[PDB]
Parts: C-alpha cells; sequence; structure tokens
C-alpha cells in the first residue's frame, strides 16, 4: 500500500491569474460598466476566492466543488446583468463551468400556467442552462403563496445542491423582496455562496450622465433646466423602481417630448429647437409626488 | 434656411391628413390619440433639426391589452413616418413569432431576413415579440431571429422601424432577458383600455344593432361586470363585450325557453335582463 500525489508542488497566483484570461474578464468589466468601484471592487474580491479555489484544486487538495451561485440584489440599471455576463466569463475562464453561457430568464420562462406544466418548463430552460450560467431575475416572483411556481423553486432548490459542475445560479432583484423570498424559503441563504450588493449611482454621476446624453443628440439645457432636473434627480431617486442611468433616459426622453410639443404649440432657429426649458422637466409627475 | 417653421412642415408634409385619419378611424380613445398627436410634435421637431444639421433613432414598442388601438396606430404611424420623410415607402408589414421562426434547424435566418426584406423602406409590426424568446422551449430556434432583429435596430439603421407590442407585463420581462433592446426603443407607448362609460356605450351600440334592450337593473349590472372583467386577465375591450354579450343572449334564450309562460311579445324577446348578465363567473371570481 503505497499513496503519492502528482500534482504540482507550487502554483504562481499571478502566472495563473493572467495566464488563465482571468485578468481580462475583470478587465472588460471595467470597460463594460460606467464606474462602479464597489461592485467592480465586491467581484475582484470574488475573483481572488475564484482563483485560488481553482489554485487549491490544481495543487490537489480540492474536497469537493467549492459551493458557487451567487446574489445580486439592487435597483435596475446598477450592472447586475453585464455582471453576470462577466461571472460566467470568468467561471468558464476558471474552468468552474463547461461553456461560458449565460441564459436570462424571468418568471414566465420557468411558472407556467395551466397545472402540471410547470415542472418541465423549469426542467427545459435548466438545461439549456447545464454548462454556463443560469440569470434569474426578481426570482422572488417564483415564490407567491397568492400558478404552481412553488415546484420550479423545488427543482431549482435540488439541483443547485446536487449537481454543481454543470450549473450556476444567479438569482437577481431587489434586496428587501429577496430578502423576504430567502425568509420565507430556506435552503436557499445555505447555497448562495455570494452576496454582491448592486448600489446606485450618485446625483453627482447621473447628472453626469445625463450631460452625456444629451450632448451626443446636441441638446443644451437653459440653467434653470439644470436646477429642475439636479432636483428631479434628487426626488426621482427615492422614488419607486428606481432604474438609474435608464430612468434618466426616461426622463429626458420625457422632456424631450414636452419640449418638441411645447414649440410646435407656440420660425424657430437651431438654438430654440436644441434648448430644454424649465418647463418641459418640471411638468414632471415627479415633482407632484407620483 | 436658418430658422424652420414647424407649422409649414406639419401643414406640408400631410401628417395632420395622418393624424385626422387616426381620430376618424379609432373609436375615442383620446387618451392614446392624444400620445401619438404629441409623438407626432417630437417627430417634427426631430425631422427640422436633422434638416440643420444636428441618421435619428425610431424604433417604438407599443403595450397594453387585445383591443386598445396598437394595430390601427401602427399603420398610422407608417404613414405619418412615411409623411415626415423618416420612412421611404409608407407600409407597415404586420408579424408573429410564427412569420420569423421556422421549424428547421437553420430555416430560420433566411426567413427572418426576408421578412426583413419585405419591411424595408417601411415599417415591421411584430404582435407579441416576447414570444421570439421561449427557452421554455427545446427545439424552437427564435433566439436567432432575435439576434438578427437586434442587430438590424442597431446597424441597418436608416431603411426601417420596428414596432413590437403587446402586453406590457409581457414586454417588460422580454428586455429584462433581452437587454439592448430598451435603448433602441425611443418611443413607448402605452395603450390603456377603454373608459368603462365607453364600455358600456359600446356595449349599448352593439345591442341596438342586434335588437336587444337592456333593463335598467340589468344595465347597473354590466356595469357591475365591466368593472371587474377588466381586472381579470386578457381583457381585450370591445371583444370581451361582444363575448359577454353573446353569453348574456345565450342565456336570455334559455332563460325564456325554460320559463314558457305562454306566448311572449318583442319586448320580452328583446330584453335582456339582470339574471342574464350576473349569472356569469365573472361575478363568482372568474
Amino acid at each position: 500500500m503505497t499513496d503519492a500525489a502528482t500534482a504540482p508542488t507550487s502554483i504562481d497566483l499571478r502566472a495563473e491569474y493572467e495566464g488563465s484570461g482571468a485578468k481580462e474578464v475583470l478587465e472588460e468589466l471595467d470597460r463594460e460598466l460606467i464606474g462602479l468601484k464597489p461592485v467592480k471592487d465586491r467581484i475582484r474580491e470574488t475573483a481572488a476566492l475564484l482563483l485560488v479555489e481553482r489554485a487549491r484544486q490544481k495543487l490537489g487538495l480540492a474536497h469537493e466543488t467549492p459551493t458557487l451561485h451567487m446574489s445580486f440584489t439592487g435597483n435596475p440599471g446598477t450592472g447586475k446583468t453585464t455582471v453576470a455576463l462577466k461571472m460566467a466569463g470568468l467561471l468558464h475562464r476558471l474552468g468552474y463551468v463547461r461553456k461560458g453561457h449565460l441564459v436570462s430568464v424571468t418568471r414566465d420562462d420557468l411558472v407556467g400556467q395551466y397545472i402540471g406544466h410547470t415542472a418541465p418548463k423549469t426542467k427545459e430552460v435548466l438545461k439549456r442552462a447545464m454548462g454556463g450560467v443560469l440569470f434569474i431575475d426578481e426570482a422572488y416572483y417564483l415564490y407567491r403563496p397568492d400558478d404552481y411556481g412553488q415546484e420550479a423553486i423545488e427543482i431549482l432548490l435540488q439541483v443547485m445542491e446536487n449537481n454543481r459542475d454543470d450549473l450556476v445560479v444567479i438569482l437577481a432583484g431587489y434586496a428587501d423582496r429577496m430578502e423576504n423570498f430567502f425568509q420565507s424559503n430556506p435552503g436557499f441563504r445555505s447555497r448562495i455562496a455570494h452576496h454582491i450588493e448592486f448600489p446606485d449611482y450618485s446625483d453627482e454621476e447621473l447628472f453626469e450622465i445625463a450631460g452625456h446624453m444629451l450632448d451626443d443628440q446636441n441638446y443644451q439645457m437653459t440653467p434653470e433646466a439644470e436646477t429642475a432636473l439636479r432636483a428631479y434627480i434628487g426626488l426621482r431617486r427615492n422614488q419607486p423602481h428606481f432604474a438609474n442611468a435608464r430612468s434618466i433616459r426616461n426622463a429626458l426622453d420625457r422632456a424631450r417630448l414636452r419640449q418638441a410639443n411645447r414649440l410646435f404649440t407656440a420660425p424657430l432657429d437651431a438654438r430654440a429647437l436644441s434648448t430644454i426649458a424649465e418647463e418641459d422637466i418640471r411638468a414632471s409627475r415627479v415633482f407632484k409626488g407620483g
């Protein structure tokens, strides 16, 4: 009876990081996410673990696969899906998951209407998702004890413990709703390896964004419109279902529509056409509360 | 040219003539019609801006229930867009998911592409577009149609406008799963239902056209009915009304046949009673 190890004695982490194409994925994430340090930094921290646990496996110290599903909580427009894209990428380059693909999904894709229809629907989605990552947006809507989503949850749960080298799940949505979900459904908390919290952009950053949005479309703002917009951002951001940069485009979109109707209703040069007056923003229902 | 008269373009385009055409050809849904009036204004201004040196961005989404004017507004849009020089041949190509995705493995990309060829110079109108994304099904090749669609909406711009339409809950989910559409749709138009009073007017006209009258009690019974029906799934406005009246008529016929006091006259046979409407499972909960 003998026992011999046939695994490298040492491993350079920086060498693996670089050569596994792991480094680059994080760099892509840098390019593909308009400055959101806290989350980018959080992902790096996650990436160091994935890299170490890979290194441990290569030295022959691994016992099972690490648990490596995760939960992205936050407001819309905060970078979740595009991070999940990168998470799929990084997990692929680190050989944690077979094929680097992401399968984005919502309640409807898993929960059928007529009785019995749920089980094969989830399973089929799961099949397409094996090899890569399954991203379930607002996963908490599966559980509505108010529709047999209960079964999707169970097939989902079973899968998450059992066969780990096939699939990775990233649950996503608002934090409070996700927390209640976890409260109402034990067993997920055990399985989730990582909670990544996605914060909003600052008033300053959203104003930056709005600024660029206008410039591209050659649109100038009056100072009273600059005031109004700032006010707007401040109010909108504490109102339900805040969609960061998206709800800024929508707001500017709505201001662009009002501005167009204002003029047309009242000959005009390029300045009069490209200018957005205070009324166009102030006319929003964000100021009246709604 | 240095300034631009907007009314000159508005009157020169015939854009007003299409907006009139919309009022005349859509039983009053002033809410929507104003939203289209407003979009017309912006479309006008944007054009006047493009004519002073400042590619547009045109695609839109139409969300709401069956029977809110999505198709008949989309047709007028194609008109309006052709009148404001955004589109070359102002014609609307209306398609479902079953016109873009083929069963066979690879017989989808030529099919989407050819449909698109027919769409060029006008508007493609994808009804219930979210049905292109079916990862629920295996052997449905709808993701390729999405890819080709998405690529077209960014790249090959100045010769096509796309309108995705259908239920809003299902559309917003479709954007979650397939992002890059939100940024490509510049116009989100919500199509709300008819107001209760309007639905009731419709019900009334339908019954006049058929020579049936309601008893006052039954009228209030319908008003109750309508309010409930609009909160249940798949409300189809006018269709749901025809459907209720059809079932009411069926119930009225059976009420009368089963009573059989003896002979009965035109009023008895033309009247829909409270029983005929209230017997609906819409009042039970479904």
